[PDB]
């Protein structure tokens, strides 16, 4: 029991401490008589809603795939045996000191801290690329930093396999991604279901770890759109050109010219280095955003490159029609190798 609720993490982990409640839900630290350790444990309830059993799913599904040093794994999840006794399911995962959504609530970084944390976000994306999966919701409070500033990607459950053939949609259709990180397409023409949309983000968080202030502080969905015109400026006749929905393209073209804000004006005591890579992330264009492997190879990052030391999946990876019952059942046997039965 922590704060009013059941907290059933067996006896291998004992000595609870309420973390936060996170998208999930509960989160604890609690020490593992195993390995003599800490741990974090967050605690899911979601066989009730077949879209809380998708997301658990997919999250479950793919941490267990990967295996990266920038990827928070899963060490142990903990239910009932039996399907008719789970109603919860306890993932356990390495403790790490904090999030970069913390961290710059109230520490400044030095361009060092930034240039670390930065690789380390692009060398997990580079892994998680190469599996042809697409995380969808890269934002500060979705990494996770230890007291030596190891960086650890977490949160699988918005995630799909990238589907560029069929990323096509209209105007103002489409909900990907927390909206301060959500790339303006999003808004426009696509469904995010390219590379691209993850790229977006890195750079939203790479500006963030500069000022420690969101770039582009929407205060609603429509708005996101207004911030990020406010500084990239009008699209250029090429990028709008790309847009080929009528609904999109004439929002753009109704739209008074706005000129683009340097942005050493805006980070005057950034790295020139730093913002070269920013601009190539943000890019208004997904065709001509960078990929992960060329902001990995950018000069801003060349202190870390090692291709040879920035390992890709071995083995890269249909939940939408499955009822929660089936849902269930497939929770039940993807978390069946955890149990002493
Ligand atoms: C991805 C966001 C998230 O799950 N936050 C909660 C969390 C998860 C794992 C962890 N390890 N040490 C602290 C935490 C917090």
């Amino acid at each position: 029991m922590v704060r009013g609720q059941v907290f059933d993490v067996g006896p291998r982990y004992t000595n609870l401490s309420y973390i936060g409640e996170g998208a999930y839900g509960m989160v604890c630290s609690a020490y593992d008589n195993v390995n003599k350790v800490r741990v974090a444990i967050k605690k899911i309830s979601p066989f009730e809603h077949q879209t809380y059993c998708q997301r658990t799913l997919r999250e479950i599904k793919i941490l267990l795939r990967f295996r990266h040093e920038n990827i928070i794994g899963i060490n142990d999840i903990i239910r009932a045996p039996t399907i008719e006794q789970m109603k919860d399911v306890y993932i356990v995962q390495d403790l790490m000191e904090t999030d970069l959504y913390k961290l710059l609530k109230t520490q400044h970084l030095s361009n060092d801290h930034i240039c670390y944390f930065l690789y380390q976000i692009l060398r997990g994306l580079k892994y998680i690329h190469s599996a042809n999966v697409l995380h969808r919701d890269l934002k500060p409070s979705n990494l996770l930093l230890n007291t030596t500033c190891d960086l650890k990607i977490c949160d699988f459950g918005l995630a799909r396999v990238a589907d560029p053939d069929h990323d096509h949609t209209g105007f103002l259709t489409e909900y990907v991604a927390t909206r301060w990180y959500r790339a303006p397409e999003i808004m426009l023409n696509s469904k995010g279901y390219t590379k691209s949309i993850d790229i977006w983000s890195v750079g939203c968080i790479l500006a963030e770890m500069l000022s420690n202030r969101p770039i582009f502080p929407g205060k609603h969905y429509l708005d996101q759109l207004n911030h990020i015109l406010g500084i990239l400026g009008s699209p250029s006749q090429e990028d709008l050109n790309c847009i080929i929905n009528l609904k999109a393209r004439n929002y753009l073209l109704s739209l008074p010219h706005k000129n683009k804000v340097p942005w050493n004006r805006l980070f005057p005591n950034a790295d020139s280095k730093a913002l070269d890579l920013l601009d190539k992330m943000l890019t208004f264009n997904p065709h001509k955003r960078i990929e992960v492997e060329q902001a990995l190879a950018h000069p801003y990052l060349e202190q870390y490159y090692d291709p040879s030391d920035e390992p890709i999946a071995e083995a890269p990876f249909e939940l939408d029609d499955l009822p929660k019952e089936k849902l269930k059942e497939l929770i039940f046997e993807e978390t069946a190798r955890f149990q002493p039965g």
